[PDB]
């Protein structure tokens, strides 16, 4: 018996990987929201 | 095995463009505000 | 992919647009405050 | 698109009216104090 | 639209119409002074 | 597809209705105010 | 639909009531003011 | 088929009639607030 | 073969309609917050 | 394939055209707010 | 050969049947979620 | 030699003919499911 | 064939009866909300 | 020849008598996680 | 249906009741100014 | 022929008794959120 | 040997086919949610 | 609704009362004036 | 069927009782700003 | 963007205009004031 | 072997499509509230 | 419900309380310029 | 049968036991922002 | 004849037994779930 | 990533140069104050 | 159940202490204010 | 007969275990999300 | 004996190889979903 | 008679040990999914 | 069954003394305000 | 695992880096109506 | 058995990790915000 | 971080060069007042 | 829990301190029209 | 756990470092009112 649950270790691996990318460039949208949340409150503070 | 979220990379990049164009003539518009809100502000001050 | 926030472009400009007409007619009447104010002052001074 | 600040332009034009009347008839009252003064002034002076 | 400044018009009024009995009996007290003036300066006089 | 935004018409008409009310009985007050002010300011004049 | 703003028609009406107490009581003091300034001025005068 | 939205139409009216309950006895209180800052005004201004 | 998804076509036609009552009717309600709320701003205002 | 996006087109333009009624009579009872602002400033001035 | 699926055809109608009731009285208790929503927007409104 | 599966090529086609009438009116129920759940999410929704 | 949705139409109508008690009694927190914050805002008021 | 398939008939029917009651009690159930669910609901809601 | 908008009712009465304990005793304190103000202007006066 | 489907008669009953539990336990931590929110948006509000 | 699979090629088609009405007609409906979603929101907006 | 200027009638009063102390006193002083130059008058007129 | 939204009855109750404590204990703070408020224009006063 | 602050350039003038009014007027009786003091003077000298 | 994933390819690109259609028009409703919010703004500022 | 709007009534009462200290001590300086004024009066009186 | 929802009634204590404490400490956090929110009013205030 | 289904009636009873340790340990991972969602939900609530 | 507050450089320079309009001709009315005061009081004064 | 908010009865008694610091030194400058202006208007008096 | 479902006693005790550690350490990210919101509203707030 | 299970190995491999293009291409329109939410954030946000 | 069912004893113990690997790494992938979460909502948050 | 709620006891902690430090140096700012507010009243006034 | 929130440190800089521009540009308004208010009461002084 | 929620001990201690860089840097803004305001409040103030 | 309140330095300094003027100018009407006053004195002396 | 505001203690000195200089300086220049007054009246004296 | 909160030490401090700048300018001008005032005094005086 037995089960090369290895590739699995692996792939997975993979799947952490672009959750790094989307989980990372997702993020950069939500700074061009933030900042220009923090410019409009500054203007409509001002 | 692999997964292309290379597209996403571009894709997300247009998100971030957009947001620049709605972040700023928004901006665009609380300028008015600000104005016309310094201008107020100077009328009834004198 | 796209996304064509044009229309905004467009749209927030009329926002601007009327912000402009409420942002002076506004002033319209700030002008009534204040010139009465002078001629208030005018009278009470002497 | 559109938004219709006509209404405004009409609405805030009797704002305008009646901050005249206002303007006048509180005029009206200061002209009783200036008059009173003048009258007042007259008789402390001989 | 409307904003009746009616009762403006009629209150102001009384506003005036008491400006009236003070700048009235007020008036009432400085010829006492007045005359008192008179008489003083015309002892003082012979 | 419809909408019938027609009963806000009407009553977005009442809630005018009712400022025009408050906006009316309020300055009633303002106006007791601005007469009592002037027959203040009658008297500390003379 | 409605809103009976006639609470308002009526609370608004004591407003007016009591600044008319204090908009009287407020007058008796100037008298004194007033009076004592003319009998001050009588007494400085002669 | 079908769906009677019936009672929709009818429950929706009394979510209604008690927002006219709360929109008006709420403006009760800013009545209050209203005519004891008319009264503050009045003390404060002689 | 076939399949008669016109039974469909108009069901889902009647699912439209009372969203239209429902999403009319609830708008009812929101008139009454929203002009509630212009009387409670207008009152809070003077 | 297909997927006809196209009555999207159309009734989203709906929505658009009754916030531009609800967007205008909202501003028509801003304006009565306004207004009465702008008179009550002026009564409270003078 | 044969087969009746015609108590098909009115056994599926009172599965619509039931839906419809389930349907309608589920409704009746978002209405009481949607007002009792709408009268708690009322009251932290003002 | 023979098998004349004819028969089959007819009756086999009532089985799509009745699979058409479950295979509609089943539809027919999961139209009230959805148009039940559009109005359900309309109603949560406002 | 049947299904007796008679004991929702019945169920249901509980749920109904308690969310009238939570949407009443949650209700009543507001309030306290709403008042202690007409009195917060009459203190810092004057 | 024959086969009595009659016992098949009434057997068959309780089979759906016993589903009814089932499909009736299981549903009974389906309402208190239903109700259970509208009222979770409604606290969270307010 | 229903919601027991009664309890409102009430509490928002003493909101009332309170802000008039406010209301009142606040105005307790203006004319401690008031009177204070009367008599530095007595002082100063002559 | 037969079938006993008495035993899901009782032992559903208790399915539903246990969510009755669980309906309820869990509404009663709901509750301290519920409570728990009131306060913090008491605190927050003044 | 052989199978000819050319009618599943046809009868596939029409169920992409009535896949686009149900998809098409169902996204109908979502815009009625939607705009009235953004009706709702412009309501409560001001 | 109310407010008790009840407590103005009376503290007002108090006003009232010492501005009669600083407007007598004070006067006691311009006698000192007035009869010392008198005197100052007597002396210089012989 | 039932749910015991009684727990609720007297939790909701408690929520109230602390908003009663910071209802109250955040108005004792208030006071302070309102009398230290009285005692600065007081001193500004004269 | 713009602010179309002419109308400014405008109504300031007129107050310009009125205040040369009053301010002309006023002067009017300061002569009266003026002359009668001359001839005052005039009587009490010789 | 093989499995032509090719008109997935394409099919998934009109979904991309549409959601351009949806993802633009739907920000054309996103607007009027934008701007209709930049005017409600304007009104109330000044 | 309710609200122990007391410790305003007391701690009120202590604003009451010092601005009678600075409403007091604040008039010993002025009878220091109203003396020394009267001394000034005397002096170049003579 | 049976179902021991017991370690239910238990567990979901603790989990209102934590909410208390959560509930607890948060607000130890909203007293921060309160009373650095009464100083910073207190010093922007005189 | 016979067959002594006797030892089923047992035998599964224990089934029925081993079904309510899982259906009850099983439950018992459904609360911490549960509680750590409403903790998590107090915590992210304030 | 950017945000082009460059458009925000120039328009609130406009708002720069108005307040340059409205700070100048606000002005040339206090010239006419000041002016028609130093004639006032040129005669006033002999 | 429960909510300890002793911690606040605490907390926002240190927050009237601070207010009672800022309360005072704040005071200790508006005597500074107080004092150099009597001994200003002293100075101009004589 | 038996099946021995005590290793699943254990075993789920584990799944509740580790589920007190994500339960945890999820919890730990919500306080850093919750301070830096107290710390964010404290900066926005003065 | 054997098996060349051999052609599994690479017609897996196929099935991994289309699940990447369905994988990615599928998230090509998460992006769309994604990116359109950025900028519907972006709107709604100022 | 017989049967070694030990190889299974073991056999399914490596079934258990893959799938915690799965199970775990699993997991692994959940965190970045739970952290991004964290993150996402850090940043939209403030 | 459990639930760490410790390191929020902690955390939380910090969240107040970062409050405290903004809260602190916030303050320190009100104080430049304050200071320069009393200087420049300082200077205004003689 | 890991999450490059490095892209945040810059972009977030921007946001500060813009905000100098209008928290600048803003003041740079204010100082017009500063100076504009010095020079008003310049005027309205002599 | 067993479960290493051990990487989650870990990659949720990163998540907490960066949270504290965007709640960092995003504190950053707000404080660009605050002293901008700061310096807006001064300007406007003399 | 950075504020450059340098065009502050400079445009105040504008402000004091324009009362420089206004203070200048202003006087050389004080000096025909002055003047003609010692004319005025110097006729009637003699 | 805490505040210091021992910052304002110190810096609330120096605001003190600094009305010192411009308390005296300020009568610096009060001397040379307190004297020069001195001087003129005794030029006009003989 | 953390939150530097260190940024704001000293990025607060710059906020009191330019207010110290229009602070110290601001002044700068109220020194030419001052002085332009004591020589207006000076003219108007002899």
């Amino acid at each position: 018996g037995v089960i090369d649950t290895s590739a699995v270790e692996s792939a997975i691996t993979d799947g952490q990987g672009d959750m790094k990318a989307i989980g990372g460039y997702i993020v950069g949208a939500l700074v061009i929201l933030a900042v220009a949340g923090l410019i409009y409150s500054m203007l409509r503070k001002a």
